[PDB]
Order: structure tokens, then sequence, then C-alpha cells
């Protein structure tokens, strides 16, 4: 490294070296690879003359004279330490100062000749490594020896407190500023969406942390509290002890047991909506009073009077039934006043909206108005009524006697007494036309137009409910009336 930028070889193309015309003043290194030609390209043998004008011709090229056959290519990033102009006047750039780099970071960059310069940073991938740090003793010392040990690795001592092991850019937490923000993995702060618990008080009070505490390890039965010490949580049984002595080996654990109520109440961070027992004492049934609209505010009735009047109107107030007495706010009672409340309050104060939802209180009760107006809205002028009315009208159908035991026996209506030849319903009088089909199964239902030519045979069936197997001969003989044979229309049987 020593002899780096000071050149210990210029007296070689001209008669005047450790100076060439060339360099990046030129345009690049002139040996880099293809830079702007050496005038003659453009013709200018004005150019760069042996010191340098730009200020005659010069469009873009480089150098004339100077040296032996100043056209070249043929290039090389080493090809020429400048030998003839370039320090002819002092003052050539030679290098900025040593140290490019300061403590900026931590401890990469503290006089650490590591850095990169080694083989990589040291802590990077596990570099090639530091040669003692392998067994090159040799390699022991800072400059290089080279000249026994040393294969490829890295020397020593360089800074203070020299040893050094453990890559990987994450193989520790860094610290300088990679781990300053700790993001935990229990308890993860970032944004935290809602509550930690979503499931505890679920029963009433069963599942609900039943163990932490501030006092052990995080707010009230919250979740999130450390874990409950003993094996199966840590490795502390010790902690087994729900109320936590302190004293004992509880290093960052909470107690145990904790599951099924041993001794506590209360989970979440922040609590819960208490339902489940803090509620049960108070217990305010009134609390609130305004329903009506203002009449139910330390107003002179109330349920004070005797219920909230809009009951059922309630007692009447006392001048309200003929009662002066007590017309008298400040209540006498002593010489009026039967069951009643005071007066006056305000000019006429008994009578309004009883029965709660049997009639509009209004200003609270009956606050959503659905009165009557669907299809209709007429207020004065009406409008011709064609809405979709559709409404079918009630029409029942089918005779209905309204007087049946009447004429003499059970029947009224035209087809009984004797003429049938006996009682039906006796033992057997002649048969029933159509019933047994006998003589006439058109002889069914009484007739009325069909015709009336039943001759062997009855046809019986009038009155509603008429048919009957095994006859009374002991019964009741229904003579008068239920027996005889329809006989629609006088017919004159020809």
């Amino acid at each position: 490294q020593p002899s780096d930028l000071n050149p210990s070889s210029q007296p070689s193309e001209c008669a005047d070296v450790l100076e060439e015309c060339p360099i990046d003043e030129c345009f690049l290194p002139y040996s880099d690879a293809s830079r702007p030609p050496s005038c003659l390209s453009f013709g200018r043998p004005d150019c760069d003359v042996l010191p340098t004008p730009q200020n005659i011709n010069c469009p873009r090229c480089c150098a004339t004279e100077c040296r032996p056959d100043n056209p070249m290519f043929t290039p090389s990033p080493d090809g020429s330490p400048p030998i003839c102009s370039p320090t002819m006047l002092p003052t050539n750039q030679p290098t900025p100062p040593e140290p490019s780099s300061a403590p900026s970071d931590c401890g990469e960059v503290i006089e650490e000749c590591p850095l990169d310069t080694c083989f990589l940073p040291t802590s990077d991938p596990a570099r090639p490594p530091d040669c003692t740090a392998v067994g090159r003793p040799d390699c022991d010392v800072l400059p290089f020896p080279n000249n026994l040990g040393c294969p490829a690795c890295c020397p020593f001592e360089c800074s203070p407190d020299n040893p050094m092991f453990t890559p990987s850019p994450d193989g520790s937490p860094p610290n300088c500023s990679p781990t300053m923000l700790p993001t935990p993995q229990p308890s993860t702060p970032t944004v935290i969406t809602s509550p930690a618990p979503s499931s505890q008080p679920s029963q009433c009070a069963e599942v609900i942390e039943q163990c932490p505490i501030d006092e052990c390890f995080l707010p009230y039965g919250d979740s999130s509290r450390p874990l409950d010490c003993t094996d199966p949580a840590v490795n502390r049984p010790d902690c087994d002890v729900l109320p936590t002595p302190q004293n004992i080996n509880c290093p960052a654990c909470c107690a145990f047991e904790c599951r099924p109520d041993n001794p506590m109440f209360t989970p979440s961070p922040d609590g819960s909506p208490p339902i489940c027992s803090p509620t049960m004492m108070p217990s305010p049934e009134p609390s609130s009073q305004p329903s009506d609209c203002g009449e139910v505010i330390e107003e002179c009735p109330i349920d004070a009077c005797f219920l909230p009047k809009s009951d059922s109107a309630r007692p009447p107030d006392c001048t309200a039934v003929g009662r002066p007495d007590c017309n008298v706010l400040p209540f006498p009672n002593n010489i009026g006043c039967p069951s009643c409340c005071p007066f006056e309050c305000s000019p006429d104060n008994p009578m309004f909206t009883p029965s709660p939802d049997g009639s509009p209180p209004n200003c609270s009760p009956t606050m959503l108005p659905s009165p009557s107006p669907s299809a209709v809205t007429v207020p004065l002028t009406p409008a011709p009524s064609s809405a979709p009315t559709r409404q079918p009208s009630s029409q029942p159908t089918g005779p209905q006697p309204s007087s049946q035991p009447s004429e003499c026996a059970d029947v009224l209506e035209l087809c009984p007494y004797d003429t049938c030849f006996l009682p039906f319903d006796d033992s057997s009088r002649p048969p029933d036309c159509t019933d047994p089909s006998v003589n006439r199964p058109d002889c069914d239902k009484l007739s009325t137009a069909i015709d009336f030519t039943c001759p062997t045979c009855c046809p019986t069936q009038c009155r509603p409910d008429n048919p009957m197997f095994s006859p009374s001969p002991d019964g009741s003989p229904p003579v008068c009336s239920p027996t005889m044979m329809p006989s629609p229309l006088p017919s004159p049987t020809e």
C-alpha cells in the first residue's frame, strides 16, 4: 500500500516526465477506453499545443505533440502516470486526507480496520476470518506478515478489545438505533385492534382470567398477562401459590391456579359492562320522570297524587267533583277532600288523555304519526276516487229454514203427517224408493219440478238427517208430521 499515489516511475516517455498532458484534465484518464480522439479526427493541430490553449480553435479534442506520436488508442487504466506538461505549473491534486470514514454508526466505524477493506464488514455473512481466529498467530500482527502463516485471513489488534465473534446483521439486537423500537410478540403495541379478550364473560363468571391483577402482573384479569409460572406455563412451580408472596421464585411470570375460581373477580384491561354481579345492589325503578311531555316533572298531580294520571284518569281533583275546600293547593283534607287531589296549578287542571296507548298523549307517546290518510288525502277539496279498490261483498248462499219445529212435531216444511203409510221410525212402512232400490231411485231429494210419480214407494227424504236403520216399535211414533211422503205441487197424478 505505501508509495500508493506517489508514482515511483515517471522518466519514460518525454524528456520532462512526472507531468504528461493527458490525465482527466485532457478528457477522462486518456487511456481509459473510448474517450474523445487525439485531435487528428477533427484536424485540430492547434488543439492542446504543448501547454493547453482552449482559447483558439478547440472544438472538443485533446493533445497535440507533447509526447512522441500524440494520437493514441489501445487503452489501459494505468497507461500513463503523467510524464510531459501537467506539473509544469505546481499544484496538481494528489489526494484528500486519509480517514474517509469516521464514528457515525456505533462500532463499525470506529478506527476499525475490518470495515470492508479486510473482506466485507466483520459481522456481515461470516466473512473470511481473522487468522489467529482460526489459528494463524503469525497474522496476529496488524502489518500483514504474509511471509509464513497468513493463508488469506485478516490479522488482529487494530483497535481496543479485539475479540469478536457472532455475525449476521440480525445475529443479536444490533443496538444504536436498530433495536430502538420494541415490538413484543405476546403484547404487541402496534395499533391494538379492540381489547385483547374477545371472549370471557360468556357464561357470567367462569372464564374470566381469574388470577393476575397488577400486583402479580398486568390489569385485572386482562388476558395478555404473563405465563402462570409453574412448569406447564414456564418453569416456576413455586409461584403455584395464587397470592403472590413476591419473595419467592417468580421472575417475570404470574401465579398459577387461576382458571377454576380460586380467589378473584373482574377481567379485561378496562373491565366490562358489569351485568354479572356489580349492578345487583343499585336498583332505581323510577330512573326517569318526563314520559308525558311536561307534566310529569314535580307538577302538582303526578303518581304522588295517585298513579301517573294518563293511566285511566286517576281520582278527580276534588273541586272537579264539587270540593272547593281542596281547591286550595295546600291540602286541607280536614274539611272536605274525601279521596281526591287539590286544584288550580294552571287554569282548569283535571282531564286529558287516559289509557297510555288508548288515546294520543302526544309530545312523546304518539311521536311517530300514523293517523288515517292512506289513499285518501282530502282536506277540503275532494278528488275522484280512482284506486285499485277491490273489496268483495259478503253474500252467503243456501236456503236456511228459520222455522222447523213449528207444525206439530219437529218439522214445518211441506212433506209431513202420516201419509207415507205409517211412521218411518216404526219398524217398516212402504219402502224408501231410492234407499234400498225398490222401485224409484229417482224419488230421492224431495223433488220440486221434476215430477211426482212415486207410486209403490215413499221418497221419505225430507228433514236434514232423515236416514235411519233399526226403527223403534217402542220409541215414539212421529205420525204427527215426520213420516209423510213429500209431495211437491198438488200434482194431477196423470
